[PDB]
């Protein structure tokens, strides 16, 4: 098992609007979007992109600005749907085949080719890519091996190499990296040790270091980072303390200060942040209240403010954001969302 | 003629450091870089990358994080030098041939291929590109036609199409765009009218609109913008007032508020900014003092603060940056910089 998952995927569109993707009780993908590129914008309300998903749906922006959503189908194949034009209409759901046993994890190579990673029926990591920038056709599936017990997460290093993180059978954090940008040449799997009890989340620091966050065996928030830009060694695991009852979410403030969010034991949203400057000391854990039934999902909007989404007791999606002084009261975006995570 | 030019090219490196490129009295390219990814970092001091340039040297970051500098040679060919590895050492200067009669203008296509634009001996716009992402070999040269009387500037639209801006023989602002990302298919040249007396500068708004700034016939700062994301019509020319004695520079605050900088009649640095939120009303023009002998160069650092560089009366490069309350006193980074602009 893993800590309670994020229930939505969110992106900041090519025109600076937040757009959020979730799953309804009938297993269709629904989306909600800001009308205007500003904190506290009115929302569309939930509309259906249809489909029948058995994973968290994961949105990623092509290098031409077209959103593309990836999800496991009821046949355990990887399916996707894409905007036919930037912030315009959507394709039908189409199958990329395979058999996957995790949520998909997506990143753009330096050459604009999306690459998708997912656990397979053999519990190894598999991958498939666009063959040219933001375009089909897609490559054949292949495996990067390993034995995976969490959803994987991919990021890009500051030198353009993709790097993937996942829990192993020993509950350690393991990773594998491209040896060159845009490559099908990968390293061996290596262990970053620790004991993690959530999916890992990964982000790039202002200074081009990958930093991974995960819940520990003691239900504290732990993190580990590249000690120098796009390079080993890693820092070794450090505790940010707290007692968390969901996966953590991480985002960057517009001054690049990292900020971590998670559900506490009182089922409120809690957060801790780098103080003063990026890579500065972490704050005490503080409450943003609410009563939430999912991990929080954190994103920086077009005004450079963090906005956090979480499911409420009513299964609606609720929203709170940074203000000059503190954070807004929670407001409901309605809907009825389920946790469709392929790994729980 | 055009308003007094920016004398340096600056970028925020893949590891969050400012790195600035200028020209010395013996026509070599020199660079200065922050040691640390923070406002008020110590600087390297100026070191020579050698070469013999007859244009402003223009740095651009490859999609793999490697800096690449472009400049006209004494043979009027396009030359370049690149990092052999991200924030590591440099190649020798190598020729991409051609005959150019402007500073080069560079952008990355959505597919990671750098594309360089420059005026030719026929006064038309010419272009050359990497044939694969962040890699040689380079394409053949070809022309996009037009008749150009300023340095050109290129940007990317929020749908991935490159768009180039330049003054024409009628002193109007003209532009041309790719009809598809990564394409060799371009529009015809179209006039955005006006009368401009500086090089144009172009930036993308938080909400994915191109916005162009230029000095007008009345020596005020004027701007014009796409009315909707990656689309016409344009707004028509609007004055931001002021009386400026250099080209303007533009940068985005970390909340995406646009801020414009230019030399005033008192030879001090002046600025005007969007107030409250991105796309909000523009402020009064305010002084940041100094006595400057170049256009200012503005960049957002890894702490999300604007830093502005300008040549002083001593021909040293000086620097002032945003603080919580206002702006820092000017400090000198030394050196002896010339305006090597291929168009003056
Ligand atoms: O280029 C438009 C779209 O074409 C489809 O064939 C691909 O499967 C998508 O991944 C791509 O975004
Ligand atoms: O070679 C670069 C790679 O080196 C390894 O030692 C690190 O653990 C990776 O995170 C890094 O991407
Ligand atoms: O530079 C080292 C710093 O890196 C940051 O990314 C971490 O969150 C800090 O905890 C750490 O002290
Ligand atoms: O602005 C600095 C920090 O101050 C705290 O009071 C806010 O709640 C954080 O979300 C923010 O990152
Ligand atoms: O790929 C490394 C470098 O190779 C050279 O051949 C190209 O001319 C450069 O533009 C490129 O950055
Ligand atoms: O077709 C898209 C293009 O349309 C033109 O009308 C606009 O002037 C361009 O700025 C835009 O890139
Ligand atoms: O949305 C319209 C606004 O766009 C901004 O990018 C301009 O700088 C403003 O002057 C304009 O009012
Ligand atoms: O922070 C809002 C604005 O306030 C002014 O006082 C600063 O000098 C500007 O540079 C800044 O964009
Ligand atoms: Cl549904
Ligand atoms: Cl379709
Ligand atoms: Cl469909
Ligand atoms: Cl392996
Ligand atoms: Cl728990
Ligand atoms: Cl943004
Ligand atoms: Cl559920
Ligand atoms: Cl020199
Ligand atoms: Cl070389
Ligand atoms: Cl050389
Ligand atoms: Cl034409
Ligand atoms: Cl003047
Ligand atoms: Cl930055
Ligand atoms: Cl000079
Ligand atoms: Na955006
Ligand atoms: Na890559
Ligand atoms: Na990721
Ligand atoms: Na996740
Ligand atoms: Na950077
Ligand atoms: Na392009
Ligand atoms: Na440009
Ligand atoms: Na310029």
């Amino acid at each position: 098992t893993i800590a309670l998952s994020e229930i939505v995927s969110v992106v900041n569109t090519s025109d600076g609007r937040l757009e959020v993707f979730g799953v309804g009780t009938d297993k269709a993908v629904w989306h909600n979007r800001q009308m205007a590129p500003h904190t506290g914008s009115p929302w569309s309300g939930w509309s259906s992109l249809k489909g029948q998903v058995t994973s968290k749906p994961v949105v990623y922006i092509n290098t031409d600005g077209r959103l593309e959503v990836f999800a496991r189908g009821t046949d355990n194949a990887l399916w996707h749907i894409w905007q036919t034009a930037t912030n315009a209409g959507w394709s039908n759901w189409q199958s990329l085949g395979g058999v996957i046993t995790s949520n998909p994890a997506i990143y753009a190579n330096t050459d604009g080719r999306l690459e998708v990673f997912a656990r397979g029926a053999d519990n190894a990591l598999w991958h498939i890519s666009q063959t040219t920038a933001h375009s089909g056709p897609w490559s054949s599936w292949a495996s990067l091996n390993g034995v995976i017990t969490s959803n994987p997460t991919v990021h890009i290093n500051s030198d353009g190499r993709l790097e993937v993180f996942a829990r192993g059978t020993d509950n350690a954090l393991w990773h594998i990296w491209q040896t060159a940008p845009d490559s099908n040449l990968w390293s061996s799997w290596e262990s970053l040790n620790g004991i993690i009890t959530s999916d890992p989340v990964v982000i790039d620091t202002a200074d081009g270091r990958l930093e991974v966050f995960a819940r520990g065996a003691d239900n504290a928030l732990w993190h580990i980072w590249q000690t120098i830009s796009h390079s080993g060694p890693w820092s070794g695991w450090q505790s940010l303390n707290g007692v968390i009852t969901s996966a953590p979410a991480v985002a960057k403030n517009c001054d690049n200060r990292l900020e971590a969010f998670a559900r506490g034991t009182d089922n409120a949203l809690w957060h801790t942040w780098q103080t003063v400057s990026h890579s500065g000391p972490w704050s005490s854990w503080q409450s943003l209240n609410g009563v939430i039934t999912s991990a929080p999902t954190a994103v920086r909007d077009a005004d450079g403010r963090l906005e956090v989404f979480a499911r409420g007791t009513d299964n609606a999606l609720w929203l709170t954001w940074q203000t000059a002084s503190s954070w807004s009261p929670w407001i409901s975006l309605g809907g009825v969302l389920i946790d469709a995570s392929a790994i729980k």
